[PDB]
């Protein structure tokens, strides 16, 4: 398999977005768990349905469509993805990531991508947030990979590096915010690991991901880091921990989507603050 | 990918079963290794040819075609698969895992998943049987699910929990039947891995999939076990041990089909009493 | 998925080549790494370009095209393949694969495959020749596999063995050759594992690799050993360690395609004499 659109389809939608906002954004955002909220602090907002944008994978979110918002963000100008496509709906990667590229098109220089995962590090506890360090990517090593088929070498070179894809001087920045904020919590830092889903894993299947050295589980943004990793995007990001899975054969219980959203909700508030005291130190 | 059967294919398929026969059993039985002389021990049974059934994938089985047998079991009304699907015949696991979603509609409750799996833990021995306690689902690791693309409502849940597929009650019934066999061997548990296939593997690949805690390698139920469990299905099963995997790099001599199938043609005699002693219990 | 290609398509190929050479090899050499320039040291060669021999898949290699060169190598007849396909190309595992099938009808009866690798293997430096003595098909364990479909009788069984399919016998050969050539640095022996590509690893991801035992990573070779097994060719293989990957967070650098390429430029005048010498052995 190869990638399905073309040079000229990723600029005719970039085209297409620059005539119709005068916003000219730096960072893109891919939000995730609880930074949906992100979009009601933005100054001059201006939001595109999916549906609405040229070659954009048609899709939307739990409870809410895709949106494209762009805007200023504590005085950044930033476009948001409220809503992300994952491979389990029936994407293919290369669907998947076709934003990532059209961002690079409109000339964004930094990606901050975020997430939902489930804490396999036993000193992770609900409501945790994790500063991605490095990432496992299982479907990778089967070659479900978005850079697959013919190199475009307009975005990228044909094998590039992953051993620093998580900007190093970005987490540093996150270290010392995080500190500023007079959080009583430490700023958690990990492995993240992806696998297919839509099925949450069995306790034999957390124990190896356990093993295998990953810190946090989860379904999605490992393939839009390659992607922005290709064609030269500043990459950070972070996992809300929306519970702990179950390790444990006396299963006490199990992991549902309801708790998921739960966390997304409680922790919301502080997400949204991070993300925003994060823009001026970009 | 998404699957290719619109819930209306299920219901179709489900009606014409119903139309056909008077049987409406309440437990499906989806037979491997010696089990597949277990369509002997039916009271009243009824042949389906898999060709004959509308929707129905098509296939057959080692030296026998596939055929579905409605029958009494020791008292209770069961439907049989004698002879399954693989992917590694070439079909997607949306075609593999079709009759699961049938037995379903059919008012099935409860499912029993049989197989033949080459024993990774040093204490297995050939013939042994070994209660599936839980899985390790690499394809699903890369995206390769049943459940990829838009879910369907009317069978089940987005996001289906795994850490209590195998039913827990049903093991504890099982451990019981097998001391009132008064085998002198013990009945076995542990956790089934499952891998592509069709061949066999490596030394290397044995000794990593021990590491990662596995105990028996097959090349099949896994996708069985997660569409049953995401439209609700009671899941039971066990792998019979055909042979023990080559972990030695002094290969004495390697893992044959030959040798699978004595296996099975060993051990039919007392897989086939413990399965229709287990009915009783259901 | 299946295979695209019917036993006649592989015929067609084979007699087409006969019919247009009289040289009749009874190796055939798959070249990778430093092994390019190979073909330099034949006898009564004949190359044919890939794009105009019937049904053969179109590609090229780094830097030349794709090319098959019929010749005479230190006495032994053989083909050699100069480039290869890789499934990040784009390229399914069947049209990978389709030159080993091809070789076996024309009466070839030994496979060399020979590749460049990152080590993993602490005791590894570049410029270090591994033999492969095992391998990890990691894209196998999700299907993704040149046998997935039906099974062509003709060249070989359903269920293939892989625990010995790297020839011992060569492999002691290869030893012995070595220790004639005066070498200062030992001849390694190792784990090859495989995976997709066409992006290098993250540190994280080599840990794991390393964990589970594999001493050097690529992205090829493995299906080609799996179908030339399949219809029961003699392999031997070795890979070319063209860098260290990076196991360390402090990245002093990073693994870049430039580095490969010296180390198979340094390594080649040895390579090259190290299959010549080997060719009598056979
Ligand atoms: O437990 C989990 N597993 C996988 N993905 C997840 N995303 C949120 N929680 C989880
Ligand atoms: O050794 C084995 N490996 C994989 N699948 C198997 N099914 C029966 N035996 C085996
Ligand atoms: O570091 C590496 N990784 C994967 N494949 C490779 N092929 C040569 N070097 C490498």
């Amino acid at each position: 398999m190869q990638n399905g659109y073309t040079y000229e389809d990723y600029q005719d939608t970039a085209k297409w977005l620059l005539s119709h906002t005068e916003q000219r954004p730096q960072v893109a955002v891919i939000c995730g768990s609880g930074l949906g909220g992100l979009v009601n602090k933005l100054t001059q907002a201006q939001t595109f349905d999916y549906s609405e944008i040229p070659n954009f994978p048609e899709s939307t979110v739990p409870g809410h469509a895709g949106r494209l918002v762009f805007g200023i963000l504590n005085g950044r100008a930033c476009v948001m993805m409220q809503g992300r496509f994952h491979m389990y709906e029936g994407y293919p990667f290369w669907k998947v990531t076709f934003p990532v590229r059209v961002f690079r098109l409109l000339g964004v220089e930094t990606l901050v991508v975020t997430n939902a995962a489930g804490g396999l590090n036993p000193n992770f506890e609900v409501g945790d947030i994790m500063l991605i360090r490095d990432h496992i990517n299982l479907p990778g090593f089967s070659g479900e990979n978005p850079l697959r088929g013919p190199n475009e070498e307009r975005f990228g070179v044909r094998f590039p590096a992953m051993s620093d894809a998580y900007d190093r001087d970005m987490r540093q920045k996150a270290h010392s915010t995080w500190k500023q904020m007079g959080e009583q919590r430490e700023l958690q830092e990990g492995t993240y690991v992806m696998l297919g889903g839509p099925n949450f894993e069995t306790v034999a299947e957390c124990r190896l991901l356990r093993n295998l050295g990953a810190d946090a589980v989860g379904m999605s943004t490992v393939p839009e880091v390659i992607v922005a990793r290709h064609c030269g995007l500043r990459v950070f990001g972070f996992s809300l921990i929306t519970n702990k899975v179950i390790m444990d054969t006396e299963s006490q219980g199990k992991a549902n989507h309801e708790e998921v959203l739960e966390a997304g909700k409680q922790a919301a508030q502080k997400l949204e603050q991070f993300v925003s005291l994060l823009m001026a130190s970009i």
